[PDB]
RNA sequence: GGGUAAUUGGCGCAGUUGGUUAGCGCGCGGGUCUCAUAAUCCCGAGCUCGUGAGUUCGAUCCGCACAUUCCCCA
């Protein structure tokens, strides 16, 4: 088009989709800037955020913790190292891969309590794209959360090594196992 | 003495040349106290020698405690 939005001016957003079709269209990949940094005023409705750049939702949950409360540019630079690092180990675009993981992670069923469902009477049901693009995104974030703390290791290689193994569905990720879990003990109570 | 059967995680039982096995039981967690539920996790000369076989709780033989029946001239 008139310009090409080159994230952190080096890799495109062109040549970039999603295989899986419950969620193709609660992931935006063609509305991001330069810079995963955005004054929007995302979550003001029930579904704009469906329309958020995927990289900044990212970033946002980065930032989780007490004490790292308020701070994007560090999140950002995080990100950036992490995708050289990608682009190091696969050869690829890193956000075919960030985008195929999401799509890899998220359960596709869970228990709840539905009606009254006296002594732990707990059904199955399916769940909507939005709760699984969440949940892969916050158990990634999380994932590498855990491994990073009093370790010697900083947070982008664990970020990046989450990333690329649940990209690959291999079961040592930690986002990959709690799927299994949640979508196994649900099943036992269908 | 003669025959039959068994000794297995802390607890009784299924398991027999390729799982240390199944439950009960230990405690840490979740599930509106949170127990019936569900997750994870822990506990072993498998009575004892030889015995061949890739490999025995596991298959022969050696000895011992428990249980039933039966025999008896120092």
């Amino acid at each position: 088009m008139s310009l090409e939005v080159a994230l952190f001016n080096k890799w495109p957003l062109t040549d970039v989709k999603c295989q899986d079709e419950s969620l193709e269209a609660y992931i935006s990949i063609d509305n991001h800037s330069f810079v995963p940094h955005s004054a929007g005023r995302w979550s003001a409705k029930r579904f704009r955020k469906a329309k958020c750049p995927v990289v900044e939702r990212l970033t946002n949950s980065l930032m989780m913790h007490g004490r790292n409360s308020g701070k994007k540019l560090m999140a950002m630079k995080t990100v950036g190292e992490a995708f050289e690092l990608i682009n190091l180990y696969t050869g690829k675009n890193p956000v075919q891969v960030l985008v195929d993981a999401v799509a890899n992670s998220g359960p596709r069923e869970d228990s709840c309590r539905i009606g009254k469902g006296g002594q732990v009477r707990r059904q199955s049901v399916d769940v909507s794209p939005l709760r699984r693009v969440n949940i892969g995104i916050y158990n990634i974030a999380t994932g590498a959360r855990k491994a990073a703390f009093r370790k010697v290791r900083p947070f982008a290689e664990c970020l990046a090594e989450e990333i690329m193994n649940a990209a690959a569905g291999a079961d040592k990720s930690y986002a990959i196992s709690q799927r299994n879990s949640v979508e196994r003990i649900a099943v036992s109570n269908r």
